């Protein structure tokens, strides 16, 4: 059947599309089941179909975003903005609420507006991918580097707006975000920070402006459609050196993290954002599962040994990168070797030393950590046929007991539901994003529902232990937000109150982060 | 003439007062003419009496704060929260709306809830001063250091919630803020970040939590009353060295800023937040105006030169600090010598190299830049009888040309109105806070009036030229917010719609940052 928006008839919906076409042109509104199949979640979760868009609209400018919002308010059409819509692992381009219209801001609004070499910033529209920006910086002989995620096909803006992470010293994307322009839910356009001051050259220079600081309210949020965003760019250092440390035992995690913290807290000698990847995660980047095991259920421990042997890796695999003058790189590599040396069976490789099949990730990290975007990590999805992943992304203290507790908790449930648990601890100064990627066969209905059931259990099992997620899939947003329920759900009530006063007709991305407008609360979609 | 909240009678006010005492006890409700004397703006601005409190309420817990708020909603009585109320230069403790009740949270809410050595953070009630925290740290033989402003009598929370700044690498106080508890305008209580998840250890570990990140909206804000705040604390480095560079000419400014930027933008070799102070700023810290020129008018150049000659200082004076093992310090001081030694007349000193009187400022910077709080900059108020200051604090791009244009513009008005211009450029990564202190006799009502009218001119002339203020005085709050009027005042309409959703009855510090709730809009207050 035709996907229509909640409470909107065929007749009123065809009026609504015609008006979108008036604004953007007829080629830039997509409305047929065929055309829309490309905007389904590529990695669907649950057996029952969900998150189905009713149309895709691609505006060329801010002026058109506004007119689209107005139309959507007049007609009661929920809108779900994206940049490039590559939020794979969290829903793709697919909207939380079935029947929403996707506003793909990145199709046509993809200009790099300014890259200022002197102040080390860039002003970007939301269609600028990491590749685009990288390509610009190469062409103009730039002395700046971008900070990217594992996959560079996503948007600098879109990724920042979901508080994604990268791996250079500028890994925390939202921290370095500086000013933004946004269309609010009734059509008004606003600029934050020093951009509210007309004629200011400080919009990308000073983030805060004057009065309350609102920029975070437009992250993981449905409070507006962002049309421009600035971001600081780090200077390319004179030299770098990436390294791998392999650790043999699963139980080495505790000690790894406890040794790490005093070296990370000060941003030296661990200058970048280290990553501790388990063997399923590294194996999956270079090989298929049927190369190690072709039986049923959890990979047995002898098969885990073959992966570690052939590829010459540990169960745990620490990847890091150092930057600066060559005498500094060596001092710091020296300190790191001394500390992690304690762990029996720890082995060290720099990016110069290792160039085999197992080294393919080290070589990939050394690109990423030097702000060169890659698609090498797409190979992960060939672990099994019709491969897809979901992100279960709890936050952990930089404490080996907490991490070992989370690891065992997750593994206990991943084996119970027959899913392989690829693990990647991404390590900040004071906390760790514990990304648990469960890779699975998207074709099979039972694999998908087991993924959904399994992750619903872990959200609740994690919350009961005091752990929360930093980011989650469409299908888990209500469940995740339901865990942030201190003071009788105070945080949610606050968010719903702001939502209702900026978005009286409940128009922008309803359900995002479990925040629904008055008119959807209680309906269970 | 007895001060009362707008449209509240003597008896309705009496009953409210009585209810406040029920909540907090008798001792902690001040309401008599000269009890409240101490809560007037200590550096009054304008000849007319503005900014008059009707009462002061000192609660001891979050619960009393919630109740006080509920009672204020019942009566329509404005509340003006402070921490320690030492916001001098901007209004001190005094409220923006005359008739509001001060809620001095810090008087009894002054516990250091936790200092964690492992993860390098603190959890604090509003009453912890920088002296108190430093005393905790000395007692416990801590590895951590704080980041303090010029005057350490203020609160860690108060300063942070006004987006204040200190001078260690952790200088940007708001960015090292992590997690807070807040009472919202109708008495609901809410924890931000991971604090919203019952039993999390991660409140002071991961700031963002999940979904929209609101912490920024409680800074320069009137959206709640803050009861707890977390802040990250830097590790104390093994050694340190501070340095003064003097630049003899007034014109060297342009060249000093242009050389500074590449040495600062990557936090190395300028690691700390450098300051560029003029001779006026530094003289007043060590001497009275009458030592150099007894006279009604602006200070002649021959008096400027004697100041420089006796104190052995330049017109522009550059104060920085280096941290790390002694080899790294020698390296980085090396590079700083060679870069700023391009400027003619420029002379260098370290903290070991000066015991004279002009050097007392360097010794005060060497404490502050190492997180040793101080009150030496109080001597600044001696400069003239009954000294007070006000802060006009424009943001500048870290560009020499833009820093001379702001300097001359400000100097011209300083001379026209007969006020001395003390200047300190506080230098971030990509921006500068250009802080202009104008010192004056607060007893003379013409001088108070010259100040208000002068800064009113300055705010308007600075915005015409493309510059906004980071922070401002009660006096200037409406005028500063009118300058950020991009999009037909798009920013202010936004802040008001949010204010009016969370505070239907217009209770919390109305007028703060030029943001007035519905019941006060379009009025002369
Ligand atoms: C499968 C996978 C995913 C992945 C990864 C590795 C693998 C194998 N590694 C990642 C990493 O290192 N870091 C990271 O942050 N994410 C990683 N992912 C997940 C994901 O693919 C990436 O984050 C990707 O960059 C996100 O997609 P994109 O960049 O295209 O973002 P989007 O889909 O357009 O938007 C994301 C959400 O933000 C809100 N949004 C976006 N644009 C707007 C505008 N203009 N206005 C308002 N809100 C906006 C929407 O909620 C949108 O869904
Ligand atoms: C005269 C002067 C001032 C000064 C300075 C040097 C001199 C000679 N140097 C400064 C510096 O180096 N850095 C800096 O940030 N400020 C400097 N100043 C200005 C001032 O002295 C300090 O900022 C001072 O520490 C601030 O005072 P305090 O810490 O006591 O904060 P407060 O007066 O209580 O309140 C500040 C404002 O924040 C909001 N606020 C405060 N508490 C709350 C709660 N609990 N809830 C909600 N909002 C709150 C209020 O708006 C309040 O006015
Ligand atoms: C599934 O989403 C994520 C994936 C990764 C790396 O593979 C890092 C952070 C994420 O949020
Ligand atoms: C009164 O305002 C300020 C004063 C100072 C003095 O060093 C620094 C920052 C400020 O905002």
């Amino acid at each position: 059947t035709r996907t229509l928006p909640p409470g909107v008839s065929d007749e009123r919906f065809d009026a609504a599309l015609q008006r979108f076409r008036d604004v953007v042109g007829d080629k830039w509104v997509l409305s047929t089941a065929d055309e829309l199949e490309a905007f389904r979640d590529p990695y669907p979760v649950g057996a029952a179909e969900a998150n189905l868009p009713s149309a895709v609209v691609s505006p060329e400018s801010t002026e058109q975003v506004q007119d689209i919002v107005r139309i959507a308010n007049e007609y009661g059409i929920p809108l779900s903005p994206v940049s490039t819509g590559k939020n794979n692992g969290y829903g793709g381009a697919a909207p939380r609420l079935s029947g929403s219209v996707i506003v793909k801001t990145g199709e046509r609004m993809n200009r790099i507006l300014e890259v200022n070499e002197k102040y080390g910033y860039a002003l970007l529209e939301p269609g600028v991918t990491y590749f685009d920006l990288y390509e610009y910086l190469q062409s103009h002989d730039s002395g700046l580097m971008l900070d990217c995620p594992d996959l560079g096909w996503g948007s600098v803006v879109g990724n920042t707006l979901d508080r994604g992470v990268g791996y250079t010293p500028y890994g925390d994307h939202f921290m370095w975000q500086t000013g933004l322009e946004v269309v609010l839910p009734q059509g008004e356009v606003m600029r934050t920070g020093m951009g509210a001051l007309p004629g200011s050259d400080a919009w990308q220079l000073f983030p805060y402006g004057f009065g309350p600081f609102p920029d975070g309210m437009f992250t993981q949020s449905n409070l507006g459609i962002v049309t421009k965003m600035g971001i600081a760019l780090m200077q390319r250092p004179p030299a770098s050196q990436s390294f791998l440390i392999t650790f043999d035992k699963e139980e080495d995690l505790e000690q790894i993290v406890d040794i790490m913290l005093p070296l990370r807290i000060n941003m030296a000698p661990l200058q970048n954002v280290p990553v501790l990847r388990n063997i399923f995660m590294d194996a999956a980047a270079v090989s298929k599962r049927t190369e190690w095991f072709d039986g049923d259920g959890p990979m047995p421990a002898e098969a885990i040994e073959r992966m570690k042997k052939d590829l010459d890796l540990g169960f745990w695999n620490f990847y890091g990168t150092l930057y600066g003058p060559p005498p500094l790189i060596e001092m710091y590599y020296g300190m790191i070797k001394e500390a992690f040396g304690k762990i029996p069976g720890a082995r060290f490789f720099t990016h110069e030393e290792r160039d085999d099949r197992g080294g393919h990730v080290l070589q990939d990290r050394h690109k990423i950590n030097n702000g060169i975007p890659s698609l090498d990590e797409l190979q992960l999805l060939d672990w099994v046929p019709n491969g897809g992943h979901i992100g279960f992304s709890p936050v952990s203290a930089p404490d080996g007991r907490e991490a070992m507790k989370q690891f065992e908790m997750v593994r206990n449930r991943a084996n119970e539901y027959n899913k392989d648990y690829a693990a990647q601890f991404i390590i900040g100064l004071r906390e760790m994003h514990h990304v648990c990627l469960f890779i699975y066969d998207t074709a099979i209905p039972e694999a998908r529902e087991e993924i959904l059931q399994m992750t619903k259990v872990l959200v609740r099992e994690a919350a009961e232990a005091g752990y929360g997620e930093y980011r989650t899939h469409n299908a888990l947003m209500d469940d995740v937000m339901a865990t942030f329920n201190w003071g009788d759900g105070a945080l949610l009530k606050f968010h719903e109150k702001i939502k209702d006063a900026l978005d009286p007709n409940g128009i922008i991305a309803p359900g995002k982060s479990g925040i629904w407008s008055q008119r959807f609360r209680g309906q269970n979609l």
